[PDB]
């Protein structure tokens, strides 16, 4: 579990979106599992804007923090589950690293602040739903 708090705005994995995520919903996006709801309170987290491909990201299956190398935004084969059949996901980063389904919604963070979220895993990889494109996020 785990979600992102900037201006008016919650961003979370589409997949563990709650009901009132959804009676307050801004934008989903099935192909990148994102969901944005709004909020009453006003959130803190900075989103970085740039091309970084090194950050640390927050694994709850170990309560601990690890540094990676991660692949750019791409379009990438990611294989069913009960909350999707076998689809490509989009704007998706790999890094190696561990990842337990419980793992999604943990932060990717660089220097220049917040890069996205756990979104799949597996097979020794970590995956990252990328969140830096949506400049919206801002106001
Ligand atoms: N973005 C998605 O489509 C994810 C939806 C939740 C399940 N997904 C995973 O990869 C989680 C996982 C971790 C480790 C081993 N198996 C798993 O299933 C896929
Ligand atoms: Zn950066």
């Amino acid at each position: 579990s785990g979600a992102i708090y900037v201006g008016n705005y919650r961003v979370v994995n589409r997949h563990l979106a709650t009901h009132n995520d959804w009676a307050n919903l801004v934008w989903e996006d099935s192909s990148r599992d994102l969901l944005v709801s709004s909020t009453t309170a006003q959130g803190c987290d900075t989103i970085a804007r740039c091309d970084c491909q090194t950050g640390v990201y927050y694994c709850s299956s170990r309560r601990k923090h690890y540094p990676v190398s991660f692949s750019k935004p791409s379009l990438i084969f990611v294989e069913a589950s009960e909350y999707y059949p076998a689809r490509y996901q989009s704007h998706l980063m790999l890094a190696v690293g561990h990842s337990e389904p419980g793992d999604c919604g943990g932060i990717l963070r660089c220097q220049h602040g917040v890069v996205g979220i756990v979104s799949t895993g597996g097979n020794g990889l970590v995956g990252f739903a990328d969140v830096r494109d949506l400049l919206w996020l801002d106001e």
